């Protein structure tokens, strides 16, 4: 980070006027003094050969020239061998052929297997070469992309505000443009990974799919079936009511983390298990979700809420499309940029039971928001017991 | 959108009946009398009224409900339909718990009556947390390992030995094997699982930076070496420069593309053997050789020596103006000056060394992003057929 | 016209560059291009922008020349030396009467004539280093008497008692000397600049907002009409503080200063004002504290009719909102904050049922009024509380 | 902030009691019993309960509230004490009222016992409505025309011909009248009436922009000319171009400063202060603009201080994120090593040497860079005076 205090900062004496051309073989070569130009000029080599108007004259490029042929003679013998000539001449960037090669051995004449500077220059300057780079090479690594790109499809169907309503899921496989319903809790990925992560291996990641189940500024209530079969979401309907949070609007979209699963027989601590449902997440951004919803968003932190021996978390979390996401990156920056959100959340799952007669929530830690690693230890370890919530139905 | 901003409908201002669900195979119904008194719809009652529904006002709809499955109008259901309404009410029924209803409710004549089923549905409530989890799932497979791109940074710049080489960490097994960022990394930018709408284009690439924002010192993916590296533009051991001024975007290309000598833009004019050249726009100068997601956006075409050189113009889907970006025509709302000046450069940048301003095809213009995707395209195509033109 | 400029093809003329102009127009010959131009391909004005090296002597000439012959509008060949000064003054060389005469003689048109040649003579002899000499001082003057005031909020009581209180001050920034102000009558209506530099094409739009109730809370506080200054103060009923029970107001909702509904100005038929000053919902996506003040871009208006009264709820951001810039009017919330404008309208239409209330009655059907009829609305409230402050 | 993150005292998870507000000058009570009943507190019925407070329930609450006037425990309020009760518990009272109910209560012993007040309470309703405003009012009329900035191109651009040349527009009367850019347009700019948080610093200044980005013509305030409008370099009738490359930033002056350091009549070479806006957007010739000062470069020219402060259009997405000189190079990488390596090398192109730099070429931060900036508007005061 301190890459940042390095632009700031001054800088050195090498930097601040400029240094040789050099060799890049190393202290294989020995420093030398700057060409006549650089010290007639008062600017350096490098400087003279990336800002002055005149490309560098032929005397000029014969001193770097020579300065890089003296630096593969490490004996110091004063002259190079046909072999080496060849080092030099693919190192000078002039992949040369096989034909070429003993072309040159043969052109330069080393009446005694030795090569001069002199000699080669002679040479180097009589063969100029257009570069245009006549072979490509395709060496590659070749890996496979085993791999069908999905198109999640979502439709609606039935009448919202009746028992008939439901978000229904599926996945049409591009390279086949052929359709199947899915599970938005099994079948969509809880990680949202890239085939090829060009992101800097240094950012780790965080990008998660986001299910919404109740928008953003709405208080109807709605839910992953899990019951159901492909557990499309369905509105929470009770003796052909639609039921609703008394307390007042969700102010955040409100959703699930596909494939997870907390459950009920598995301790968070004595006396608190889960609650055998996928983990719950708000998401702050600023934009409105629509029903059954499903977007990539980046974890927070996540509160705890106990109610009746059941740990119940409320991840924190933010859709990657939202203006500020770039700038929030753990929960101790939502205070920052969304002043008094973290309060609000907390307070709503604080009261909401309130209302219809119930008392306040009691939450774990006091009700710390525990930072993005945590939060992501949760949905990982709630990963695994949706992986086994999987495996045990499958031999049963 | 101006839905939202436009006036409503007299049933939206006011409320609307609690639906059954069933249609126009419901006889549209008078609102309850709680609903009637109130001056409020049963809708906004059961939304907004600080109370639950009263045991009365569940009833009537209840009723409702059932008798909406009453298509003939009997005024009673066979044991089938009655079971058919508690599904539609959300209440799992097995031939064991449904036994047991039909003997509790008790029909001598098979003819289930509303009292009768309401009297039994009172008398069996059962807290429905749901015990039996449904499996049922495409369970799809992906036997692919995520790769990490690992860049690194070889030898001295400034000096021939300067490479940035290219590796894919395996992040399953950490395995690291070297791959050309030239055939390797892909064109497009693709999700396993696209949850974005269907409607929505894809138009996300990936772009090689070769020359970084501000600055003028060449490089380039060397097309000639075993795993095409970046190598510095280096002739006669010095370093070369562009002279006419600093490059003020990020300058580079694309992998996975080739425009061919012998392919023709038009009579006289042919490919270059070179990937196709991209301009990215946005605010942040890139490292030599960095690698990012750009939303392309339209094209430059520059003609020398009857070769065409395409400057893609776009934009890395970091950038904070990213999602204003549209297309072409939306680069100078928010970028003005932005076009005119890469054209400009493009135009002279051979003057200060003794050259001619360039000619360009379409007059100077940019045509717009789907004809510049098009020229990724076919010119990903091209690199197919470079690439079987070899091992075979 | 301005995107599509640059996206666009280019004229010959500009793809190619041009002559140096006199910059006189008509009144100058076109002229053909010096020969160093001409033998390199390279228009005029690109050779001495692009080119490495500066123009010699012998360029400069023609150049001159041409400039000089501007001056001669009936071709004479020669120019007054009352002429040649004025050539002077164009080429940016400030002319004191003494160098003036000076010139006159120095060169000495012995017949009044000045050839090209005697004063091109002239001119490469007299060689001066601009470097400006003189300062212009000239000026408008304008004053500004008064001083700069900083609004400050004091807070007193206990929040969620009857005797918590938000007081407004003015700071003098040169004094020091605080003055207690009331957020009603003091804070301005319209934010202005001493110097608007912002474009004239652009109409202005910037308000202040008193924010009563913050974004995701529920309790009732309001500027206090009735208390001299107005602060801000709770809703309180037999002791007990007041919320709103319907749940949590979702945007910073509050009022704006200077404005005033009064129950006397009809409307339309039995259509009378609030009595209070117009109501506002900012909806960026930040919370202000209780009583923060704040300059907003207003977009339009929702009208609230209860009991024979308009209740204005006016739609604004915060200017200083990341999305604030691409919200130019009403219809454009719907297209980055959808759902909002229902979500409004609908808590506003509801809120009442709650506690045994009906649903709201809506003016226009409940459309939202564009800014420009907010805008109406605002000022028209402005008079009213001008005319509030004269009756009394 | 890091508040809003951390665990909460267990006070604020259980939930509070409705206070007194007198401060400690009420004794610290029990909870009602119907709030103990329910297991939640006083202050959460009243904000989060459906219904409203039972009549025992006012009762009990207003009688804290009543008690909490009598600072001494008499056991009654004299009639005077109880307008001010009346308010506090939310009651709006008038002369008539007041009047009315120091009768109607009667305190025939001039005691009001807190039954006697609840009973008076009770039987006696108000809709308050507020029927009296009060107008009370600082009345700062700081009564000035808003002047509108209007910029006009003369000329033709590439010729000695061009000018840009500016005005004030009067938004009252409406008429205009040139003004120079140079001594009139603010350099600070202010609001007359700010109401922005005091504790927030102010940074907000106006910025001439000369040569626009990616752009090398070069054009300069005419500091020589009557108005100085903006003209474009030119010599010996050709137009004059910055030969290194392209300057990278909008570049431009702060009005109202000038770099020298020295009488009583005129000068010469010197400029008021140079400015490097880096924003993403262009802006065109003369077109001036709100920027946020950030931090400053200095060259030593010969004995001579060149600054060029470093700021950014208070219209830039990223504005707000930078804070100091410190920000740029985390959302701008590149952006300071860049603008510090064109000013080292740009006479290099046409035989000149490296630029020499004051601190080794560090930039300093935004609070050195507003005080080169402010010395520059004092040594402005003083050529306006001198003169004058
Ligand atoms: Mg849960
Ligand atoms: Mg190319
Ligand atoms: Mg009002
Ligand atoms: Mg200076």
């Amino acid at each position: 980070q301190d890459l940042a205090s390095a632009e700031v900062a001054g800088l050195p004496v090498s930097a601040l006027h400029g240094t040789n051309i050099s060799t890049g073989r190393g202290s294989e070569a020995d420093v030398a003094e700057p060409i006549q130009e650089a010290v007639d000029r008062k600017v350096s080599e490098l400087d003279l050969a990336a800002y002055d108007k005149d490309d560098f004259t032929q005397p000029m490029i014969k001193k770097i020239m020579s300065r890089l042929f003296s630096a593969f003679d490490v004996t110091h013998l004063g002259y190079l061998t046909p072999d080496k000539v060849e080092e030099v001449c693919r190192y000078l960037g002039r992949n040369m052929s096989d034909g070429d090669v003993k072309a040159m051995k043969a052109e330069i004449n080393a009446i005694d297997g030795h090569v001069t500077f002199e000699k080669f220059w002679a040479w180097w300057c009589s063969h100029p070469v257009h570069s245009r780079t006549k072979c490509f090479s395709m060496v590659s690594a070749d890996f496979s992309m085993p791999y069908h790109q999905q198109q999640l499809v979502v439709h609606e169907k039935g009448e919202m505000y009746t028992p008939s309503y439901r978000v229904l899921y599926f996945f049409r496989d591009l390279e086949t443009g052929r359709e199947r319903q899915v599970s938005p809790w099994h079948d969509i990925p809880l990680y949202v990974r890239d085939l090829v992560r060009t992101k800097p291996e240094a950012t780790p990641m965080n990008r998660y799919n986001f299910i919404c189940e109740i928008p953003k500024w709405t208080r109807a209530k709605f839910e992953i079936a899990t019951g159901e079969s492909f557990n499309p979401i369905k509105q929470d309907i009770k003796n052909g009511v639609p039921r609703f949070y008394k307390h007042g609007d969700m102010m955040w979209n409100y959703g699930a983390f596909p494939q997870t699963w907390e459950s009920t027989e598995v301790l968070f601590e004595a006396g608190v298990t889960g609650d055998n449902d996928p983990v719950d997440a708000v998401e702050i951004g600023m934009t409105q979700f629509k029903v059954g919803q499903v977007s990539a968003v980046k974890v927070l932190g996540v509160l705890g809420m106990i109610d009746e021996g059941e740990m119940d978390w409320k991840v924190v979390c933010i859709s990657h499309s939202d203006p500020i996401c770039h700038f929030l990156r753990d929960i101790h920056d939502v205070p920052k940029f969304l002043p008094g959100c973290l309060d609000a959340i907390r307070e709503w799952f604080r009261v909401y039971k309130i209302c219809q007669g119930g008392e306040a929530s009691h939450f774990a830690f006091d009700g710390e928001f525990k930072d993005k690693e945590y939060a992501m230890k949760v949905i990982d370890e709630s990963h695994n017991m949706w992986h086994n919530l999987r495996k045990v139905n499958k031999r049963g």
